[PDB]
């Protein structure tokens, strides 16, 4: 199947703004990390690459992604990217793992109806 980018924002948009929606646990993911504000300058060192829910917004719409799988795989990265950097403790990592609990509710039937 060859998917248009019209097609794919409006199937895949509101996946990302449920995740968008959540509070408090968005909070981390709504914008890019910004190492030097943050105060983690290692940050880069451990994180190849860096992904939020506003990079992943502006990849749909600027039509970057040609199949859906690749928006689940970006997604996927910015979970796994906090689970990576961030201890088990910190607001940051339990806050992705909820993330991760609504967007799969969502992305399930979203990506069988794109097929
Ligand atoms: C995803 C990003 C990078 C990372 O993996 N760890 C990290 C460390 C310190 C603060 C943060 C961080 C960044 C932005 C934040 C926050 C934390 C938070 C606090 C509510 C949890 N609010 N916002 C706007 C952080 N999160
Ligand atoms: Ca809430």
């Amino acid at each position: 199947k060859i998917f248009k980018p019209e097609e794919l924002r409006q199937a895949l948009m509101p996946t990302l703004e449920a995740l968008y929606r959540q509070d408090p646990e968005s909070l981390p993911f709504r914008q890019p990390v910004d190492p030097q504000l943050l105060g983690i300058p290692d940050y880069f060192d451990i994180v190849k690459n860096p992904m939020d829910l506003s990079t992943i917004k502006r990849k749909l719409d600027t039509g970057q992604y040609q199949e859906p799988w690749q928006y689940v795989d970006d997604v996927w990265l910015m979970f796994n990217n906090a689970w990576l950097y961030n201890r088990k403790t910190s607001r940051v990592y339990k806050f992705c793992s909820k993330l991760a609990e609504v967007f799969e509710q969502e992305i399930d039937p979203v990506m069988q109806s794109l097929g």
